[PDB]
């Protein structure tokens, strides 16, 4: 694998030991061969599990998620997918790694897609080797891959709202269930319904994942209600998955606004990863996968692939060259390569709107490409009436940094800034000049 110009897809089935058995073998060989290596974890939770798998190996953990004291001499770096892409974007030196290992390489967040595009382009140029570790590579059509133990697969109507009757099988179960929902708001309704029925429920989503994931180890629970973030190597001691088979798809409308379309079917890769949370123990056959819908290729035209092009257009590679997306996922977007390349000062604004601003890539780009500076929040209030953000069925209002109460009416409307209470609270803080 470790040879220049090689990209290997390590596509062993879910639970086959890619992280705990194969990765340490690859890292030992890399260190022996004096290959400057990067390992990319999707989340801090996985970064901490990798330290356990790699313990005793000389690895520099470029994350506060790992409390270890480094030799200072390590030639293997470990960081999150997003950290890698972030550093490429910023005026910070990133080694031209000889070996690029991406764990959970199916992750479809924009920074992950961009990282795959950058790495696969360096491999294509003959500069680097890469290993993409995932059971579900891009364009996989298999929702039912192999497992460590047999799984009971059942197609069944899954509730997506509070219920009173008709779903006894949900609550009659005496084990532990991981339930994939299409949104935080949908999970909140199901969680409230299960709690009312006497169940102990933990909710996971991207913003809460590190804190709340620890509760799956520290407290007894009956249900975990999670969004798609638990497709990225989240492990549970569960005997059932309930899968809505539904997700939200961010869609850019008329290059003007972003909607959260759906819910709509998941990809085959997503369904396989959801299912792959169970069947992991060869001594515990008969874990259950209950699924409420079919699969479809809902990544086609999904905003994450356009946002990945916005990131990759702004990453230096060589002179004026621009990294291409990883070939198997390159047709998911219809962008003109280079169309999002920003001049130095607009690029800095773009980066800051994403890092400190915590704005979606698309929205960060619209603001930066308009020549607006990071702290200039006038755009949050001067949009069309149809861009009015609502809070409890009335227009959302903030006090501006001038101390004037104004309706939130952004010039560019991205549904992700108000998809749940936490998102809207954050965007209100942004519009008010509070970060
Ligand atoms: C947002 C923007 O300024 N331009 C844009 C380019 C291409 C597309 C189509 C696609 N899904 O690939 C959508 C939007």
């Amino acid at each position: 694998m470790l040879k220049k110009k090689q990209l290997t897809v390590l596509d062993l089935h879910p639970g086959a030991g890619k992280t705990r058995r194969v990765l340490p073998e690859i890292v030992r060989e890399a260190i022996k061969k004096r290959l400057r290596t990067v390992i990319l974890a999707p989340t801090r939770v996985v970064a901490a599990e990798m330290e356990e798998a790699l313990r005793g190996l000389p690895v520099r953990y470029m994350t506060t998620a790992v409390n270890v004291t480094h030799s200072g001499t390590e030639i293997v770096d470990l960081m999150c997918h997003a950290t890698f892409t972030s550093r490429l974007l910023q005026p910070i030196r990133v080694p031209n790694y000889n070996l690029n290992i991406m764990d959970e390489a199916h992750f479809t967040d924009p920074s992950s897609i961009a990282a795959r595009g950058y790495i696969s382009t360096r491999v294509e140029m003959g500069e680097a080797a890469a290993i993409f570790m995932t059971a579900t590579p891009p364009g996989t059509r298999d929702a039912f891959p192999d497992s460590n133990s047999p799984i009971m697969d059942t197609e069944v109507e899954v509730p997506e709202r509070a219920w009173s009757s008709g779903f006894d099988w949900v609550t009659d179960h005496s084990g532990k269930t991981v339930w994939f929902v299409p949104s935080v708001r949908n999970g909140n309704e199901i969680a409230a319904c299960l709690t009312k029925a006497g169940k102990r429920v933990i909710q996971l989503s991207r913003k809460t994942f590190e804190t709340e994931f620890q509760k799956t180890k520290n407290q007894e629970w009956d249900f975990v209600i999670t969004t798609d973030i638990s497709e990225m190597g989240a492990n549970f001691k569960a005997d059932r998955v309930i899968d809505s088979r539904r997700c939200l798809k961010p869609v850019i409308l008329d290059g003007e606004r972003v909607i959260l379309a759906g819910p709509m079917p998941v990809t085959h890769a997503s369904a396989a990863q959801r299912r792959g949370r169970i069947g992991r123990n060869p001594n515990k056959p008969g874990d259950e996968y209950m699924y409420g819908g079919g699969c479809a290729e809902t990544d086609e035209g999904h905003a994450h692939w356009l946002e990945a092009r916005m990131l990759l257009d702004n990453i230096y590679l060589q002179d004026g060259l621009i990294a291409s997306l990883y070939r198997p996922e390159a047709d998911k977007v219809a962008a003109i390569e280079g169309e999002f390349k920003l001049r130095t000062e607009q690029r800095k604004t773009f980066v800051e709107l994403m890092k400190r601003g915590d704005l979606p890539v698309w929205l960060a780009y619209q603001v930066a490409s308009a020549g607006i500076t990071y702290t200039d929040r006038r755009w949050c209030f001067d949009g069309t009436t149809n861009n009015t953000i609502m809070e409890d069925s009335v227009p959302a209002e903030v006090w501006t940094k001038y101390g004037e109460k104004r309706v939130l009416k952004p010039r560019w409307m991205d549904a992700r800034v108000c998809s749940d209470h936490a998102a809207l609270k954050s965007f209100k803080e942004f519009a008010a000049g509070k970060r």
